């Protein structure tokens, strides 16, 4: 049971690597929001909800990674 | 038995790394949606369904990773 | 047998990493479809089949990764 | 117990890798802000809060990594 | 020979990582095809064979990865 | 306690990987500063403080990585 | 001897990772060819040999990886 | 002591990975300098100092990686 | 001396990872050659030698990786 | 002694990974040089020295990696 515990803790740390995807992705979505509004200010109210949706869906991939991390840590 | 359980848990952690691809990919699709709408607002109803399609197909790759993760954790 | 089984499960997890390629690639294809359509709406029926071909070929690289994962998991 | 402790320390190191996402992502948001403002200075006051929101959400992904790190360390 | 069989299985999993290159590359080619056709529809018949060639060559890098994987699994 | 000291040292090495994010990110910010100033020299005094802020925030992610590294080395 | 053999097989797998560079790089060259030809069709005959040279040199880096793989396997 | 020494040397090698960040980042800065100068030669004396600042800050992230490497090698 | 031999062979394989840098980099240089000539055909004789120099310098990083690989394999 | 030598050799292999950053970075600089000259041939003598500077500074990061590699291999 020492080796299995050890494996849970190493696995937990490994499971956070994938959060780099949401880190970069969320930024990509907001960068597009900024560039799109700068080029066409009147489009703000249209694309802002699209940026929020894009953020949420990219963020979810990070949520799945952290869930596994917490399952290994505590579950 | 200790060695096998340990391996399953390390394996489950490793299995989440691939989710970074969907994290970035989902964002790439939404960035294109936002930049496309900003450049040509009249195209919104045409490209929005393409963004949903793209997100879903990109998300599927992350779901396959999570499937293996859960099979290792629980199966 | 314990060490061999352990290696199968670690290998199965490692085998999912490559799916990040399709996660990003599927999105790159759909981003191009969206931007091409935004710039030239009249071309949509011509490029849509190209995007479907492109995403399918990109996805298949990840499915081969998953194939090896399942062979390791269940073989 | 020494094997478990060893693993916590290895795991704590591994858990910082994901911070590279925030490092890059924060910069992506600021690059868009700078280029957007350069192209259309009048839009600055509109896009700056969008930049604040974007970098904060990108940064938080890294804070989640660090939280697992600190859990393993302490 | 627990050790050698274990190594074949871990090696086979690792051998699939490289497939991410074809996943992204195939997409890059098709993205260019889509963007090139949208900007200049008359060029379609010229660039489409170029995109098939690009796909095949990128794909070949993933084929080699899978070849080593199967040699480790079955060879 | 060969094992625990060894783990602190391997962990400390691994903890520096994340610094690559600030390496790339800091550069991305300064690239935008340079391109923005070249395209619109009159905007320099506006965007320069933005680039300093961007650098600091990206840099902070590398600081956290180094903090964990030093905690593992000396803490 | 079993430990050495094990290592050769692990090493052979590791040696294919670098092929991802060629996978991406071959595609980068073809993307430029397609976009260059789309923008200026008259240039096709000039840039096509440049594309052949570029992808071949990119591809060779992957062949070097595979050579080490095969050395370890056989 | 053998295992601790072994871990120092493996750690020292791992500690160099992060230098890839500065390798790419230094180049991103200089690419921006070149393109900004090509588009607006008159701006060169203004942006050159920015590129030097940018590259130095990017490089330093890699130098911290190298610092940890040497501490592990020679400490 | 079994463990040291084993380490040489694993190290040799690890030392080829860095060749992915030249793979992507060489392509980047040739992509620029192609795009630059397409946009300005008269510049071909000027930029072609620059692409050859760029190729060689990027290629050298791959040479250093393969040298270490061959030193571990045979030296 | 076996364990320490083994570690040095694995370490030396790991130490070359960072060279990928210079491999990509050197190429990014030369691509900018080529695109800059193509857009504005008269700027060649100004930007060529900037490309040499950028390449050398990016290459230095790869040299630091190789330094650690050789110290492990031979020192
Ligand atoms: C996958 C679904 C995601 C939901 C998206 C919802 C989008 C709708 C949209 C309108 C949001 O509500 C939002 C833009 O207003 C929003 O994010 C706010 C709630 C949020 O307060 C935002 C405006 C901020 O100011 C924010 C930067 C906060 O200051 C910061 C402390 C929080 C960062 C953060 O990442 O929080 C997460 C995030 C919201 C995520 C987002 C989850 O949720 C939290 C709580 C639940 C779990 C723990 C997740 C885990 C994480 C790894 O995904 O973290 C939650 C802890
Ligand atoms: C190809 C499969 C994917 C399906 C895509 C379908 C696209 C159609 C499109 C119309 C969607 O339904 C959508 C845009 O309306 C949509 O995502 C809604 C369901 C959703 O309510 C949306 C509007 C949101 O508000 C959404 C951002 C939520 O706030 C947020 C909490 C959900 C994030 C998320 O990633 O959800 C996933 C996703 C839908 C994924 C979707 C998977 O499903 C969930 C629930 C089921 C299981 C648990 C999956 C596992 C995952 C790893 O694939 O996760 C599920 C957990
Ligand atoms: C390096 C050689 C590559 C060949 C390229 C040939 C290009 C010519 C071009 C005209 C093709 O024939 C094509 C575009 O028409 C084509 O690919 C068709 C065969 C294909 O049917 C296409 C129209 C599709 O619709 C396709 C998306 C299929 O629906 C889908 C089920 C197949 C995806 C796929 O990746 O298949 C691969 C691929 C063709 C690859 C292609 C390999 O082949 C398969 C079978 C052989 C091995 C197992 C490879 C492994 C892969 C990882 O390289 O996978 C083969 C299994
Ligand atoms: C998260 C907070 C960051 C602070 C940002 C502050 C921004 C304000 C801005 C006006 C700065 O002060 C600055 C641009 O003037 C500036 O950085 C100067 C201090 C600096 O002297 C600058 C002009 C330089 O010329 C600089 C390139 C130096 O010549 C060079 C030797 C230092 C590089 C470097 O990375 O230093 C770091 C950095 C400032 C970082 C910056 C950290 O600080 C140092 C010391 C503290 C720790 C050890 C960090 C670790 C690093 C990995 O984050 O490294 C510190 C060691
Ligand atoms: C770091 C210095 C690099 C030198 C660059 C020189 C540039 C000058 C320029 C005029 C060249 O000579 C060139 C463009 O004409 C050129 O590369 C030719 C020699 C080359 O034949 C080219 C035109 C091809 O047709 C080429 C695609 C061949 O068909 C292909 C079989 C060779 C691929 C290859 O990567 O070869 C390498 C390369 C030249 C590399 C290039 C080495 O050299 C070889 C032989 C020496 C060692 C073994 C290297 C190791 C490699 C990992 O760097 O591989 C050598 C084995
Ligand atoms: C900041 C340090 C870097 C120095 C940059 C200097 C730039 C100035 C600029 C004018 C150069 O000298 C140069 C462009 O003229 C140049 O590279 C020449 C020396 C070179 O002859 C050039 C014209 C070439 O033809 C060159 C492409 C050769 O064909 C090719 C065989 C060399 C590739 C190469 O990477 O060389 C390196 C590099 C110069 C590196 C340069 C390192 O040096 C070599 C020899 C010395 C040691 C062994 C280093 C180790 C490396 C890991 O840093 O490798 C050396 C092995």
């Amino acid at each position: 049971m020492q080796l299995v515990l050890a494996a849970k803790y190493i696995g937990a740390g490994i499971s956070t690597i994938g959060l780099l995807g949401a880190g970069i992705g969320i930024a990509i979505v907001f960068a597009a929001l900024i560039n799109g509004v700068s080029r066409n200010p009147s489009i703000k109210d249209t694309v802002f909800p699209m940026a929020i949706l894009g953020f949420a869906l990219s963020e979810a991939t990070g949520l799945f990674c952290l869930m596994v991390s917490f399952l290994l840590l505590f579950g």
